[PDB]
């Protein structure tokens, strides 16, 4: 499914390469022989996987704002990629509330900017627009969303993603009609609850837990019974890649929306998770706070990807966790993270 | 019904007051005793109703860009309105195809700005967000859309309205939540009108203006899609709907803080051809038309919610409406007093 | 439009011809020159229009049960009709609650029988399956249902129609497939009408009959649900729709072999109260009403498909309709010649 | 999830007990201590699991037609069950075409008959109405149906099931409103592609294959690439039981529709299946015919059951198959099938 030779030598432009996912993706792709260029603001964190693995060496990197159409246009045109991965985004919900303007301009205008650039420039066979599992109108039900369902979003962040999804659709219809020449294939990819090593995001369950353990402090669990479709970073990333390959060779036929996610079977509680974590950590412990600990959850239906891309996730919760834990320790102990990160990909690739 | 007394003295801020809808609204509103402050770019066209009726002299007209947050916020801040009508937009289809970015920035970020501005300023009781009949994902089918259907849009303009709809519901949810109404005091409604036609519209590529211009200049009008259908309606119709909701939001914010369609009666949802044929007839004196980028074929709106829930109904019929547009255009032509004609239409409507 | 010439000489088999709808249909049909054979149980009520207009003497009326397959099949077989209207049913709500089994057997198996009979007999060109406006899952909302919405039904009657709808589409799919049209030659449509009201209906618990009976006997009519809404329409309205489709199915079976709603214009979908108030007025002479098992509150039908696709539109308004029912009832009362009055209404409608 | 003690001593009335599923269910339930009564026509086949395991000994059995309301009413009233499983049905699609009247009267009128009886009689806490995965309006898509989707069915059999589903709904609304006393809890259960030992149905993939092998003849595979949500007979049956328990103790809250099915992950091709079969058989072989062998499939979304009943399937395709094969051999060799059948349940129960 993931063809190395395919990647070998491809001029790939990725927006938002300095962040978590962008860095894992850029790595992989370079690991594979692709000629990458990144366009983003400086690493969103400290530490930052981007830096930790010294990616500016392995790839061309442009620091810039998605909101500068011209600069953005320029940067791409100079490059002439053939493949584009769009991931620059203001990703926090929390923030989304304080900074709605920022969220929207970044998330919606940036998307518009990007597709319009791709449009004006020309010579792009494949664009993979990264949105979110939150783009969907939230019915607060037990069911996993299908790609044909309505967009929305309750908070600014989620809502911004539903808009980005509308944008990609209109761009596709207006400018890259599959039904017709331009040679541009455009897919919007949806996924969430992404976990792995290199995630220095603040107020994130995994990161937290790890910081906690690392600093020997015990963890306060706010809601033990909460369930999420937790998935290793590489899982969705593989979907994106494959999708990119398909868009490339097959075009139009895959120019559409696509959900990436774990098996329902693989859904664990926060409590379960922290427990495993603990065990996994060794050294590690946690506590239940005084808030309300309530007993449905947002999920995606992956039938279309399984079925039409033959895509399937590879690691089970436990494995992923351990791999997460192991990668953290390595880091902490001063191991070469580029290498370990590399093996991580390698392993997933088997 | 519209309440002239409710309007008296009200501080009303209207974005996009320089346009077709804006001008008619501002005129209506000032005529009712309201204190209106507009914020838009210079008149979209020439001629322009704004200019034609000298509205600038009957209101506080401020020239500015919706994309300039800071400037927008200030404008609002200094006036402290109690009511707001957000109508500024790049409202054209074919153009949106040519200028995608300006369309989205204007329509989308402009809405965000306006709503963020409303949030920061405070003491605003009612917010009426004007979107479009094009916000709905178009299934190209025989049925009028319901408020509960999915947002979308094929072209950048349609799609930008779809996004504007999403934006308002997220602001509503996160910041003007009916739950915490007492905490914010904000009523916010998204209003979706049909295809407004009336005397005083110079917009490019629109049907009636197109028609009026050709007729005027003893030329035949060029028809691109004779069998398309739109929810045709006198410009004053949805305006009445907008006004009514503002009234209701003023006192029962929580309750009417949602989406509303304002369109004609189903029988008024005719084809392009029908209109042009009628218009030819209405004009007379040689009038003729002639047959010639993705546009929707069918577009209808189901208005049972406003009918039942707001108890709002349309006043004029398509034919009556066409007749009135003609009369208006000609009067203008003969150099009649348009402010006076325009005032007359509002009054007649109020009587209808 | 209805085609009197198309009708002439046609062998038409009508199940449930003894009823209200049936009688009006049979009358219409024979009046057009058609050769009608009915198959139903004895008149549903007394009085009965069937009896009142002596239809039995103007057609081949056969008394039989839809649940008796063999008997039904035979009846059809011996007549070899070219057209079929399936209207036999236990059509009442409250009753269905009391008699669930008879309701389902009649409505469901009766449809199966009829369709299986049509299959075995052959040479039938058009089949018009009358279901009900109650076939749709009722979401209790402001919107008229579209042909493409889900079937359901809360009570046994509603639900039996939902099942009757499913049955016809499965027969269509499996046995009268548009694909193999040339192989079977069968056109089959499911028609969903509104709430028919007209002179000549004695059905139990129905509104207008209820009203007419009380008025008649200088008593007040007892109203159970004043604010409910139904798609009120003169009985001749949907009939026209049924007739029109049969015409079309006759020659373009494949093409019109689907579901169709036949209802009034949206403005005619008023409440119970409105009707009774109007009726009081129409009747006069002391007329009054008085306020008093699960029934739907709101029920409307979206008819854009028939409007656009069959080009069918309703002729009379609710008020006109109410007026005509009154006139009819009274004439009857004074001992006027009902066949003649009834013939007159059909003619007037044909003129409308 | 399946409580033995619960079952112990329950007066349970099952319609369609002589057939495949009815016999497995009746067994289990008796295995568990329930006092069962069956109401059905004579065994639909030869051999017949019903006979093979000598069920008339283990349970009360009434031979009768579902279409005789009175008799049916009588039979239940005499019994006073507290739990009712409704499974009498004309189950063949093939037949459904030749015998539409039969199918409908049986499938729809029988259902009406049954619910009305339950109604008139009284004293039934739980009714489990067995429909089919085919009750749904078939959208010919990749997605698994949700319980809230529209009913229909293309052929008479499928369509008959969509009607039965409408019937149960109306009965529930009209007569057993959850929202209100009567103490009747009514669930409609949907499932299909049910496989296992004891299935003597003609023109059924598994049965066939087994007959074939058994008679040393080689098998002709019409469509190798076809995919179905194949599941061991006991899988759905467990759902039914549990559902029954819930309806019983909790009532109304579970008075609704429910889908039972396998994990998507567990979807195999006919070819795959026959291969495994072969291997599994030993002795065994097959051939591809001359028809068209084409490359979406009807499936159900089981989120509601997983989530709200905590229900999950237990055996994987392979296992099920083997168990199928093993049970067949046992039979053939003259082993006591009641016993083996018994162990089958026992095993599933672990
Ligand atoms: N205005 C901007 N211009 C350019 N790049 C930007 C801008 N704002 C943010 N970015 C870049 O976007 C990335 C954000 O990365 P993270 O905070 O690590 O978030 P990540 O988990 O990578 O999220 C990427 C985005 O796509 C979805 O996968 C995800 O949910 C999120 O919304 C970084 O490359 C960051 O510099
Ligand atoms: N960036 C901008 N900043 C401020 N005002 C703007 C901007 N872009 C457009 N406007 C203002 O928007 C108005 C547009 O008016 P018209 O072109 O006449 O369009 P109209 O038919 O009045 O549309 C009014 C409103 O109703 C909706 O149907 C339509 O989308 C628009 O939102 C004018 O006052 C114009 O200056
Ligand atoms: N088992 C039966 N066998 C044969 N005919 C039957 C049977 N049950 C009822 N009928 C016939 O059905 C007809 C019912 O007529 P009405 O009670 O007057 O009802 P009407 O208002 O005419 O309904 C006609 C049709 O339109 C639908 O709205 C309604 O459900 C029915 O299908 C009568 O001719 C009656 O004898
Ligand atoms: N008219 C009838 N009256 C009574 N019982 C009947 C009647 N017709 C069929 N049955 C009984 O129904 C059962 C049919 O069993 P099978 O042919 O083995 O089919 P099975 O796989 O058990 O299917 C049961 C039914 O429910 C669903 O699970 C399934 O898809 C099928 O429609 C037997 O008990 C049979 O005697
Ligand atoms: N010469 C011409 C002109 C027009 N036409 C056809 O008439 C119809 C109406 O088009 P317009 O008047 O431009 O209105 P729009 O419906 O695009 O959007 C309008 O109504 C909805 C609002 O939201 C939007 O802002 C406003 O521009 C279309 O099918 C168009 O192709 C034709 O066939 N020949
Ligand atoms: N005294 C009375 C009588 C009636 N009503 C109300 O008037 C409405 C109309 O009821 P009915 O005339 O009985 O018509 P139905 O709509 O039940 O079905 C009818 O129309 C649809 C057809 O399919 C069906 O066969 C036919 O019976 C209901 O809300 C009823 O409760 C009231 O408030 N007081």
């Amino acid at each position: 499914s993931i063809d190395k030779n395919f990647w070998q030598g491809k001029r790939v432009f990725v927006t938002g390469h300095t962040g978590f996912k962008g860095s894992w993706l850029s790595l992989w792709l370079t690991e594979m022989g692709a000629i990458v260029k990144g366009y983003a603001l400086d690493a969103p964190t400290v530490p930052s996987l981007f830096e930790i693995v010294r990616l500016n060496d392995l790839m061309e990197s442009h620091i810039g704002d998605i909101r500068d159409f011209e600069k953005l246009r320029s940067s791409i045109a100079e490059f002439k990629p053939e493949i584009v991965f769009h991931m620059a985004a203001q990703p926090l919900v929390r923030l989304s509330y304080e900074q709605p303007i920022k969220t929207y301009s970044t998330n919606v205008m940036g998307t518009v900017h990007l597709l319009e650039t791709v449009k004006q420039v020309g010579n792009i066979k494949a664009v993979v627009n990264i949105t979110s599992d939150k783009c969907y109108d939230n019915r607060e039900w037990v069911w996993g969303y299908r790609e044909n369902e309505p967009m929305g979003g309750y908070d600014p962040y989620s809502n911004s993603k539903g808009c980005a999804e509308l944008v990609a659709s209109a761009f596709r219809n207006s400018f890259f009609n599959p039904a017709n020449q331009h040679g541009v294939g455009l897919a919007s990819v949806r996924a969430g609850n992404v976990i792995g090593g290199g995630d220095w995001a603040k107020d994130r369950l995994i990161p937290d837990i790890l910081r906690s353990f690392e600093n020997n402090q015990q963890v306060i669990i706010r809601n033990p019974y909460s369930i999420r479709p937790w998935q290793h970073v590489l899982e969705p990333l593989s979907g994106y890649i494959v999708v990119a390959q398909r868009l490339y060779t097959e075009g139009a036929k895959f120019s559409e929306g696509w959900n990436f996610g774990p098996r329902d079977e693989d859904a664990k509680t926060v409590e379960f998770i922290v427990d495993k974590m603990v065990t996994l950590w060794g050294d590690a412990s946690w506590l239940l706070d005084g808030e309300n600990h309530p007993h449905h959850y947002l999920k995606l239906d992956c039938s279309k990807a399984n079925m039409q891309l033959g895509w399937h996730p590879r690691w089970g919760l436990t494995e992923t966790l351990s791999r997460i834990v192991k990668w953290h320790k390595a880091w902490i102990r001063g191991e070469d993270m580029l290498i370990c990160s590399k093996r991580e990909i390698s392993d997933y690739m088997s």
